[PDB]
């Protein structure tokens, strides 16, 4: 028993993180097979980033421009692209060490973890969630671009974010491994808005149900409620609405605890409308959101990979 | 910018785990060089774990007893001794990915990252603190016995912790790696009382430093006050006291945001009489104590591995 914020072992993802500078920038690549993927601005310097024109840049670059380095190997560059904000490096060597992977773009709601590296090395792996607004709150520094996201699938590694910028209030933006931004945002210097941000309902009654497992059901009552009567409350507190998709994928907690999702439902639904009393749910003042009902099992079942 | 409880990078540690199989019971060992590490409990039937005898139960048992897989591999077992509440199981074959490594006993307060397994496998990795009572918040399950925690210095990974058994209130105790338990638990089948636990005073201070270099200030007074001071008020709310070796491990901090630690202190201190008015520091409505002081600075100023 205990419920912990867990992330996914990182070391398959460790064995792909290289380093490239291009001129005086430095920043992190993920080397699977014979092609390493970094974000563009790489190719930028200081100057450059405020309005950048990217194709322009790219196209005064030879391949011996960009000096990738794998722990202290330089990789040499054969070839160069640009697939909308990723730059894909060609290399001679193939990675002997790449894992089975796929690159994958998740929704809204769906957690992974991230590999937090600067010069090509990890400094440390936390969960996250891509929010509603597709932003993520993470922890990144100057340096820290190139830095990926992951789950893990047995033996696979699927790929879903790359890191390029942080956002007015200390979150975060990037893009999957096509180079596609997640949201509205783009790889330039400027405070750029983030959408107003919404709570993960299907996430906190994942984590309720996860509570419950763990012997902590105060906050369970004796009511339930219907799926629209429940999104209406969730509404005025910011709460995405609960779909019908959103009951099944929580199917397995609900059949495995005893409580119809509707009847959790319902003890959220005095959750958001009486508040907490001071008390906890799982060690936490605050009901959360970043943990999906397939997080849920994985951790409260023993799923390993390997 | 961004706060987030990280962990290490569990690459080095990945490849140390292993399966250890005697009989019907199977836990996790760690395989560096040509020894593997386990609890002593994986000798035992579910009938011998309530009042075991490890000294009898050893005798009986073979090196052939002892199934030690690693992944599809099985490893020859040639030798085996028990060292406290830990098996060495020495082998034919030195794990060719052991790390740079050292055996630590940490002190409470300490924190360190946790790979759970199960079956030899990885299934997630998160950060935890050795509580004042010696216990772990953490989060396991049956079969994750062996699994281990640990903190990394450049290439060396110290490890601090194997974990051994679970006590009533879903939390955990365990075990240095020379087998020795952290606090005056037993490895037996039995409800056993933890002290009451206090909250670790220089680790909320350590975080509040964090939230400030986060941009995180409302919660800063005007005031000061004496160690003696501060360490009374600590007292009532059962925070552990301040000393001057944590005012000196603070120093640091206090330099890098201008500061003094007692001048953090004040603050702590009215967070502590008048409570947060339903505010949150870095997204948390607690105030948290499980990072440390240099925890804080690999966070913020993005402190690698590899
Ligand atoms: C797109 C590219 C051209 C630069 C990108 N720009 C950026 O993020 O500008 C932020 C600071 C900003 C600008 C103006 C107004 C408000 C906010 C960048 O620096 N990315 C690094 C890469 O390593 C990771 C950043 C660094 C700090 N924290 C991170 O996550
Ligand atoms: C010492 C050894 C003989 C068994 C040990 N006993 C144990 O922890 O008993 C707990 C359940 C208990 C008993 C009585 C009263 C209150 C609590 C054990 O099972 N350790 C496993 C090993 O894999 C990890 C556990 C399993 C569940 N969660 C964990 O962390």
């Amino acid at each position: 028993s205990g419920f912990r914020k867990m992330a996914f072992p990182s070391g398959k993802v460790e064995g792909c993180m290289v380093q490239v500078t291009c001129g005086t920038t430095t920043l992190n690549g993920l080397w699977l097979d014979d092609v390493v993927y970094c974000p563009r601005h790489v190719i930028c310097t200081s100057e450059d980033m405020l309005n950048p024109n990217y194709e322009d840049l790219l196209i005064r670059k030879s391949n011996h421009n960009f000096l990738v380095q794998a722990g202290n190997v330089q990789l040499r560059v054969i070839g160069h692209s640009m697939q909308n904000c990723v730059l894909k490096l060609k290399v001679d060597t193939a990675n002997p060490k790449t894992p089975k992977y796929k690159f994958v773009r998740i929704q809204p709601g769906q957690t992974f973890s991230v590999l937090a590296c600067y010069n090509g090395s990890p400094s440390g792996v936390y969960q996250c969630a891509m929010r509603p607004n597709f932003t993520i709150k993470g922890s990144f520094l100057n340096g820290s671009c190139g830095s990926v996201g992951f789950n893990i699938d047995y033996d696979c590694v699927s790929f879903c974010y790359m890191h390029h910028m942080e956002l007015p209030t200390g979150v975060h933006a990037g893009t999957d491994l096509e180079g596609n931004f997640y949201g509205p945002f783009v790889d330039r210097q400027t405070a750029q808005a983030a959408g107003t941000d919404t709570t993960i309902t299907v996430n906190v009654l994942a984590w309720l149900y996860a509570a419950v497992i763990n012997g902590d059901r105060w906050f369970l009552n004796r009511f339930t409620t219907t799926l629209n009567d429940f999104n209406l409350v969730a509404m005025k507190y910011n709460y995405e609405p609960l779909t019908q998709d959103h009951v099944d994928i929580l199917g397995p907690l609900s059949a495995q605890t005893g409580i119809a999702v509707l009847d959790m439902c319902a003890s959220l639904k005095e959750l958001l409308q009486n508040g907490m009393n001071g008390r906890t749910i799982l060690g936490s003042a605050l009901l959360e959101d970043e943990f999906t009902p397939f997080d849920v099992v994985r951790q409260c079942s023993g799923v390993t990979f390997q």
